[PDB]
């Protein structure tokens, strides 16, 4: 049973769901008081412009946010990669929610809601895409959560927005598709020592896992300025053939995939003819090691016209190699099941559930989801 999302616009848990649309109807009266938290807590809108405000957010997370399943690592989310994450075009300073102790105004909790155009089967909906959802430790338990999560659909219910997407790594109703954590080691020693990895010798690892020192496909080089309609126009096509995606304009495209380092790679193939046909990308995201840092690479969007897709993704591993990655980590989603175990991907144990908020459609199969999420 769940005491809190058995409330909410979402289907049951072993509903098979045959139909296509909304759970309730649209709100056309909404509520405007904020809800009420409990007693020493008060909502505050995070300016992230304000240096201050985004460096209390960082340590929040920093010291709040998700762990592994052993509790030996945490994400340990940049300033500069929150901005990236949280003012994409269309964000809402509004939908940066904390919630703040009222006598000394530590902040103590938060959740962010940004906007999206999603493709879900037949249907494009703008909806928000929802993420950081963070309670303190000294808050937890406390029902907090469903509060930050009330709020925030009442801050998008005002701006006429009535469905969202996220993910979690636990089971609600109802996952539209689960996806499974793959990871790549780079600096196999460094993943030993730190207790991310475990009859092999330490000799035949680093042989097993050892890359080339350059790319092997043809005219690859970084995503620039110019790439940024044919980016957009290779992605935008690529991502028909999935059953759940973003849909995005070029300026979202110039926001999520063009470089900025230490925070997300692009590189694209510029063939003989000039012409820009495959792209890969990877976000910088390391991990504090409790129980100094694991640097880590996310496999983003990796779109493949003329090169083979597992030519991409090993000039993906080569890139994050050179640039001083420890792991590259990947979900089984989009055509990834076809490269992950023929370049040496371990799957690790947790899985990601995709979920959407006052939609119902039938579930999918990792390989139809098409959405990648910081
Ligand atoms: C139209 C617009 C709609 C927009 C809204 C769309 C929905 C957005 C939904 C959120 C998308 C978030 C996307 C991400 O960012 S996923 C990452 C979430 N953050 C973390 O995992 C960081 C570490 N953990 C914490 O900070 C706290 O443990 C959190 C904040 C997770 C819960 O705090 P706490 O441990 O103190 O619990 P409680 O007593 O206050 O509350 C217990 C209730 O909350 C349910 N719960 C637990 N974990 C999650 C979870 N990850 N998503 C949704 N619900 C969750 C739980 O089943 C129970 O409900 P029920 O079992 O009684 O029913
Ligand atoms: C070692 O560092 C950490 C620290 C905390 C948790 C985890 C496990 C984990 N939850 N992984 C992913 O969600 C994940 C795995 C593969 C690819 C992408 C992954 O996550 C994305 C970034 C975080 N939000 C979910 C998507 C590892
Ligand atoms: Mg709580």
């Amino acid at each position: 049973s769940y005491q809190f999302w058995d409330t909410q616009p979402v289907p049951k848990l072993g509903e098979v769901v045959n139909t296509h649309g909304p759970v309730e109807p649209d709100k056309d009266n909404i509520r405007q008081e904020p809800y009420t938290l409990p007693q020493g807590f008060t909502w505050d809108a995070l300016d992230l412009g304000d240096r201050g405000v985004l460096k209390e957010l960082y340590t929040l997370l920093n010291e709040n946010y998700v762990e592994d399943d052993d509790n030996m690592f945490r994400f340990d989310y940049s300033p500069e990669f929150l901005l990236w994450a949280l003012r994409p075009p269309g964000w809402l300073p509004q939908w940066h929610c904390g919630v703040r102790v009222v006598s000394s105004r530590k902040l103590v909790g938060f959740i962010s809601a940004i906007p999206a155009n999603i493709h879900i089967y037949d249907t494009e909906k703008k909806m928000v895409e929802i993420n950081f959802l963070c309670v303190h430790k000294k808050l937890r338990s406390k029902r907090v959560a469903p509060v930050l999560i009330r709020e925030i659909t009442r801050r998008v219910h005002l701006e006429g927005i009535f469905q969202a997407v996220y993910t979690a790594g636990v089971v609600l109703p109802k996952p539209v598709g689960t996806c499974r954590y793959w990871h790549r080691s780079l600096n196999p020693r460094k993943l030993i020592e730190v207790k991310f990895s475990h009859n092999m010798t330490m000799q035949r690892t680093m042989k097993l896992y050892r890359l080339p020192e350059t790319p092997k496909t043809a005219g690859l080089r970084p995503m620039e300025t110019k790439d940024i309609p044919v980016v957009h126009q290779l992605l935008t096509r690529y991502l028909k053939q999935f059953h759940l995606t973003p849909v995005m304009s070029q300026e979202e495209v110039e926001h999520w995939f063009y470089p900025q380092e230490n925070i997300i790679d692009t590189f694209v193939v510029e063939n003989a003819n000039g012409e820009v046909t495959d792209f890969l990308s990877f976000y910088t995201l390391p991990s504090t090691i409790m129980n100094k840092s694991l640097k880590a690479a996310y496999s983003f969007y990796n779109v493949h016209t003329q090169t083979p897709l597992l030519d991409l993704m090993s000039d993906a591993l080569v890139l994050a190699k050179m640039k001083g990655f420890d792991v590259f980590n990947a979900l089984d989603l989009m055509e990834n099941k076809t490269f992950l175990e023929k370049l040496k991907f371990g799957i690790g144990d947790g899985n990601l559930q995709y979920y959407l908020y006052n939609w119902k459609c039938p579930s999918m199969g990792a390989e139809k989801v098409g959405l990648v999420l910081q």
